[PDB]
């Protein structure tokens, strides 16, 4: 009873930049999949404690997206909310937020996920307060600014995944290779209709008939390596070029020697797309299962934080992952399943490197280069998709989730699936 369980989860479908859910405010997306996963989790909403959602595009949104999320949903005003800002894990650390909450003694029941509208973030002018007096100014992209910017080396998060290309030495044939091979798997697990079960639809407009939007729109059918190995280079090299210069907060094992080092790699085929989606997870104490008998889908059995140099910040889930198997007392052995988020083909090969992952094992259905990145929500995203895949396998009965963070850092949660 001192342990701690999702109960249930779920995931709205992942809209294109532009695409369906552009005109579904991040609030509308978080209330539809909270709603939905406190009724698949037979939770009365005004038994919920506290809601803690992610979300970081907060810009012009109003008061408290958290608290919006909450209270659309059809949870009480008594029942506070805060929203979470951890940049691209936000959606996880809320998890780690509500299981803290828990074991504090303060909550048995907290609302957890998050929501990330990016095509609605707006643009801003640092000027037109107190005046432009004279000469051109800036229309600041508040989505790359503060989604996807990093703050202290001033360059793109694709410029940071060219790091990582360069000081672990990875090919752009292995980068094109990965995104191959996901969005293949994205595209069976789409026939299979494997996402079904874990999508829930929203309403949206087009022209004048409510329709719903309850399929990934991001996928791309027919990918092969070849195909995508002509693209050019989206983000320029680091400052430092074939030799970045970082401080490590781990020791690194997986580092080769790669010909295309101090080149382009990353492009719109190997990396992460910008998106719009949500998730929802239900998260209770042993103590609210029993007294209200729910059915949990899994225990939550270690959770992890890491930092890491910011130049470098796609390896965060390497001391994450450390932290959380640590806590759940297991190593990547007893590991079943895993959902390490595709932020670059760059950083997913050199995690995967020094976790040792067995890849049979990883992203089963596809990951984010096939299925979208909405910021705020896929470290809630992800966890939803992994847990509906080990419930879908009779075998898996543990499971990895971990995402990379910009800024330096990483989540990660380890789950053991109830019977």
């Amino acid at each position: 009873m001192k342990d701690l369980y999702v109960v249930n989860c779920c995931r709205t479908a992942i809209g294109s930049f532009g695409g369906s859910l552009k005109n579904t405010p991040a609030a509308e997306m978080g209330a539809v999949v909270v709603k939905e996963a406190l009724k698949r989790a037979n939770v009365a909403p005004e038994n919920v404690d506290e809601l803690m959602f992610g979300c970081i595009l907060t810009s012009a949104q109003g008061q408290n997206v958290a608290r919006q999320v909450s209270i659309k949903a059809g949870i009480p005003y008594s029942v506070p909310a805060y929203t979470v800002g951890m940049v691209c894990g936000s959606g996880m650390k809320s998890v780690i937020e509500g299981a803290r909450s828990i074991l504090a003694g303060d909550s048995d029941i907290v609302v957890c996920g998050g929501t990330e509208n990016m095509s609605a973030a707006p643009f801003a002018s640092m000027d037109a307060r107190w005046g432009a007096r004279m000469g051109d100014k800036k229309l600041v992209d508040t989505m790359i600014k503060d989604g996807l910017w990093d703050a202290y080396n001033n360059y793109h998060m694709g410029t940071t995944a060219e790091n990582i290309n360069d000081i672990w030495g990875i090919t752009r044939r292995e980068q094109d290779e990965f995104a191959a091979a996901s969005q293949q798997k994205t595209e069976a697990a789409q026939a299979a209709g494997r996402f079904d079960d874990e999508i829930v639809p929203v309403m949206i407009k087009v022209k004048k008939e409510m329709v719903p939007f309850a399929k990934d729109e991001y996928p791309k059918a027919g990918v092969t390596a070849d195909s995508i190995a002509k693209l050019k280079g989206a983000f320029p090299v680091g400052p430092e070029s074939p030799n970045p210069v970082v401080v490590n907060t781990f020791e690194p094992t997986g580092c080769q020697d790669a010909p295309d080092k101090g080149t382009q790699r990353v492009t719109a085929a190997n990396a992460s797309g910008i998106n719009d989606g949500a998730a929802a997870i239900v998260l209770a104490s042993g103590e609210a299962v029993a007294k209200y008998g729910l059915k949990p889908m899994a225990k939550l059995i270690g959770w992890g934080q890491g930092g890491v140099d910011p130049k470098i910040m796609g390896v965060g889930p390497v001391v994450a992952s450390r932290n959380a198997m640590k806590k759940a007392g297991v190593t990547i052995d007893d590991i079943d399943l895993i959902e390490a988020n595709e932020a670059f083909a760059a950083q997913s090969i050199a995690v995967a490197r020094e976790l040792h992952f067995d890849m049979s094992k990883v992203n089963v259905n596809g990951g984010a280069i096939a299925l979208g990145h909405p910021v705020g929500a896929s470290g809630a995203r992800i966890i939803v998709t992994l847990l509906h895949e080990m419930q879908k396998r009779p075998e898996a009965k543990k499971g990895l989730a971990t995402l990379c963070i910009g800024g330096g850092m990483g989540t990660a949660v380890v789950f053991e699936k109830c019977l």
